[PDB]
């Protein structure tokens, strides 16, 4: 009869399976499909992909997460666990002779009112504030897994975001890139100036150790070019193999000589080069390369002061490039240079170092996400104290402001406040502590003149400072969750154009 009563119970099942999987520490479930591949992933959208749905009333709970996942791509699960709580509370009031129109009207009023109260509590952060910028490093590195030396790693990684700041004070994630190679320790990486090349050689032959060498950035190749008109090549003389090999050397000796005579010394070709042509570069001491990634000519435009020219035959003095500090260093075998740009942000390559292929890759899974949570704070230049602090702070104010709202809509504004305090509750159950006797103590700090920089620590299990400890998340990761949640949860109550039994199309 009610029909919808069968759908309200579906949001709790999909939310319960991803309820205890919050916070850094937490088990990961697995939905073994008909294939057999057993995989586990703590991320939110990952587990939702490889999974089958039964009732078609669940295609509107994940769709709202895709909009936020494409932007911040972090903390999207927090917006789903909060919907299941306020959903169960709606059932407790629906049977009390309350129409759904009165419940949907309260969430819209509480959601819009929370914006005015959030901006006041939202702290301020400057792009140039070096003292405050370092506080964001410990907040990001600790939200993943690297406590073995967070005090040292957080000091060298802050130098990148601190130096790759633009005049306007913003920063993008595409300007940062990470790699992985063999080495000793992560401290081997150094920041000076320049952009690193991605691709490498294919055959070992050319010299690989020449300190101070002029670089030439061009795109061309030395091969028999064919005219635009349709033509072909015919050969009927097997006795013509050891002839052009000597004549072709004259065209390459004087041509390649212009590269060294002009001033340049290193060149990144676009296509493979003959083997014999490479043996001469070793004895003469000339360095060269080939098969360079296309996404490297524009990066080295101003990073070193070079010029991008098409053809290589006409490499005059004006068509010469430039390099920063070509200091060759043996990288546990192959000597290369790790030039890193910072003065002019364009594409820094803070590669990873380590004496283990399995460890250098593990750090990449974390450092790649640190620039995102740390870079977004510099863009908008605003941050709100997290860790269950902003949740208990607003709940105490909505109760006092709700006294003035006279009408039947005062039941939703009060029940909605109990759904915002679920963030510290899930973290308490993970540690194995009673989530009832501890909530009364959290409100003691944020009673009257409680500092907004306070919250709760899951490790020690007691109220501590947020900014000092480093528990402050951006403002867009929490405002978009509550704003998108209030707009998506109300869709289930609204019905008018449902896909009832009226043909598939």
């Amino acid at each position: 009869r009610d029909a919808q009563r069968m759908n309200i119970l579906a949001g709790r099942i999909i939310a319960e399976t991803v309820r205890s999987t919050l916070g850094p520490k937490g088990m990961d479930k697995m939905l073994v499909d008909d294939l057999g591949d057993v995989v586990v992933t703590n991320d939110g959208v990952t587990i939702l992909r490889e999974m089958s749905v039964e009732h078609p009333a669940a295609k509107m709970l994940i769709e709202v997460a895709k909009t936020q996942e494409k932007e911040v791509g972090d903390g999207t699960t927090t917006a789903v666990v909060v919907a299941g709580e306020l959903l169960r509370k709606a059932e407790e009031l629906l049977d009390q002779n309350v129409h759904p129109t009165i419940v949907v009207k309260g969430y819209q009023a509480a959601a819009q009112k929370a914006q005015e109260l959030l901006k006041t509590i939202a702290c301020e952060v400057g792009a140039q504030d070096k003292e405050i910028l370092t506080k964001i490093a410990m907040t990001s590195i600790t939200g993943k897994g690297a406590e073995k030396a967070k005090e040292k790693l957080a000091e060298i990684i802050v130098e990148a975001v601190s130096a790759v700041v633009d005049d306007e004070g913003k920063v993008d994630k595409d300007l940062i890139k990470i790699e992985k190679k063999s080495g000793a320790s992560i401290d081997d990486t150094e920041l000076i100036k320049g952009v690193l090349v991605d691709k490498e050689r294919v055959s070992a032959q050319m010299p690989k150790k020449v300190t101070d060498a002029k670089i030439a950035l061009l795109n061309c190749a030395i091969e028999i070019k064919e005219t635009e008109t349709d033509a072909e090549i015919r050969i009927t003389d097997p006795a013509k193999l050891m002839e052009f090999i000597e004549q072709e050397e004259k065209m390459l000796k004087d041509m390649v000589a212009e590269i060294k005579a002009s001033g340049a010394n290193v060149l990144f070709c676009q296509k493979g080069i003959d083997d014999l042509a490479q043996h001469y570069l070793a004895k003469e001491g000339i360095v060269a390369a080939r098969r360079v990634k296309k996404s490297d000519m524009e990066k080295l435009a101003k990073a070193t002061g070079a010029n991008v020219i098409t053809n290589i035959k006409d490499l005059s003095a004006q068509d010469l490039g430039d390099a920063g500090l070509v200091e060759e260093r043996k990288i546990s075998g192959d000597s290369m240079i790790f030039v890193e740009e910072c003065k002019h942000p364009k594409a820094v390559t803070m590669l990873i170092r380590g004496t283990t292929e399995h460890v250098i890759e593990e750090v990449a899974r974390a450092v790649d996400d640190a620039v995102g949570v740390v870079g977004c704070t510099i863009e908008d230049g605003r941050i709100v104290s997290g860790g269950g602090s902003t949740e208990v702070e607003l709940s105490m104010k909505l109760r006092e402001y709700a006294e003035g709202i006279s009408g039947r809509e005062q039941l939703a504004v009060r029940a909605f406040a109990d759904a915002l305090e679920v963030i510290p509750r899930t973290l308490a159950e993970n540690a194995g502590l009673d989530a009832i006797e501890i909530l009364v103590k959290v409100r003691a700090a944020h009673a009257s003149n409680g500092n907004k920089c306070a919250g709760l620590n899951v490790f020690t299990g007691a109220v501590e400072d947020m900014c000092e400890n480093g528990v402050v998340e951006p403002l867009r990761v929490k405002t978009q969750a509550i704003q998108s949640a209030a707009e998506s949860t109300e869709m289930l109550l609204r019905i008018d154009d449902v896909i009832a039994a009226e043909k598939l199309r």
